[PDB]
């Protein structure tokens, strides 16, 4: 059940790299899902609600939600694949997004497969792993081809 | 895995009897969810997406949903049992609430266990269930019961 995590400061370019690869995955048939670490009254006094119609469900779930339990459901509703912006301290390979050389410190983890400085010509040459810029294609297609 | 559903014309009072319900099985320690028949730019490319933080899980998911396979989703997210607003024809016990004698007809559906009339002085004498007004606690009470 492939797995990439998309890791970075707010205001990296996160949300536009996964647009970019959610959009070139749906292209491809490929049956991918989403994932961001951060009815209304029914709320207001139950722990696990939803609506219907159409063929989409909208759900809400007051559980402790760890990653582990998170990604059985997405096993459980039958996607491929996985796409996580965040949960830095999963073991799930990932890419970084630099905005600056001394992000890639305080962003601490294993696994990491490339790493998206935001802007370039700041680059010290980082040993183990591919560097793009943050608008290269071979970036996304990167994360695709891990994803199957 | 308890069942009961709330069916009615719009404007009924279906949502508060609903309300009332679930705050009342707050109380009580009972777990059960609730369904309705009716992250972004995310969707604008992908069929399964969400958020979570906090133990909070926001789920958006694009699927073939029949009832079934909904009432699958609440045993594995692990709830006692499940209130649901809709799916008349679904085969439930459910309570019917009737805001005029000649709702009843329309309302075509098997497993009736009981009738809220909403405006009472109308009420021809119904074979084979039990009668409330809306506001009668009895009738929250009488689908509690029926959660366990």
């Amino acid at each position: 059940f492939p797995i990439v995590q998309v890791v970075g400061f707010q205001n990296s370019g996160k949300t536009t790299f996964i647009e970019r690869i959610l959009e070139k995955a749906s292209e491809q048939g490929l049956n991918l899902g989403c994932l961001k670490h951060h009815d209304r009254y029914q709320a207001a006094g139950a722990d696990v609600t939803a609506v219907e119609g159409a063929g989409v469900l909208q759900l809400t779930a007051r559980r402790l939600w760890d990653l582990t339990r998170l990604i059985e459901l997405y096993q459980f509703l039958e996607t491929d694949c996985l796409l996580i912006e965040g949960f830095k301290k999963a073991p799930y390979p990932k890419v970084v997004i630099l905005s600056e050389k001394e992000d890639l410190e305080a962003l601490k983890t294993v696994n990491t497969i490339a790493i998206i400085y935001r802007k370039k010509e700041h680059m010290t040459e980082h040993q183990g792993l591919p560097i793009f810029h943050a608008d290269d294609p071979v970036a996304v297609d990167l994360v695709l081809s891990q994803l199957k």
